[PDB]
C-alpha cells in the first residue's frame, strides 16, 4: 500500500503529530482526509508529510485544507516537511 | 522493459519503463546488505508510469537508509516527469 498515516498524542493531550508517509495524489486524497480527526480538542497540531511526495495540486490542495480546518477549530496548525514532499511535483510544475 | 547497473560511494542507474509489474524484479536489482556511506539511485534514465512504481523506489531508498547508509535521488524530477504529468 501506498500511503499511509499515524499519529502521536502529547501527554497533556494537547498536541497531535500526524506522520504521512508515502503517496499523495488524487487518489488518496479521500483517506487522506479521514486519517484526521478534524474536531479533536486540541491545542497545536503538526501535519510532518516529510516521507511522503505530494504528486499533484489535488493533493496541495486538500492539505491546505485540512490546515484551514483544524485552524477553525481553534488549533494552531504546523507543516513539516513541506519542502521534501513538494519537492517533486514543484520542480515539475 | 528497466534495467539497473552500478559503480562503486555507489551509484545505481536505473533505466527503462517503471511499472507495476516490475517492481519485485526492480527490488532485487539492489544490494542492501553491502554495507557502504553513501548511496545513489539515479532513475534520470527511467520513466516512472505509476504510484506503486514510486513507492518501490521510496521502498529501495529507505533499505539502504535502515543499513544504513545515506541515500541520495538524482532524476526523481524527470524519472517522474511521466508521473506528474500522468497525474495532472
Amino acid at each position: 500500500n501506498a500511503f499511509a498515516v499515524s499519529s502521536e498524542l502529547s501527554a497533556c493531550g494537547r498536541a497531535r503529530t500526524y506522520r504521512v508517509e508515502g503517496q499523495l495524489f488524487y487518489g488518496s486524497v479521500e483517506d487522506f482526509m479521514a486519517a484526521f480527526d478534524f474536531r479533536e480538542p486540541l491545542e497545536r497540531v503538526t501535519i510532518d508529510v516529510s516521507r511522503a511526495h505530494i504528486w499533484d495540486i489535488s493533493s496541495v490542495q486538500a492539505l491546505d485544507m485540512a490546515v484551514l480546518k483544524f485552524r477553525r477549530e481553534g488549533a494552531e496548525v504546523r507543516i513539516v516537511g513541506m519542502n521534501e514532499a513538494s519537492e517533486t511535483l514543484v520542480d515539475r510544475l
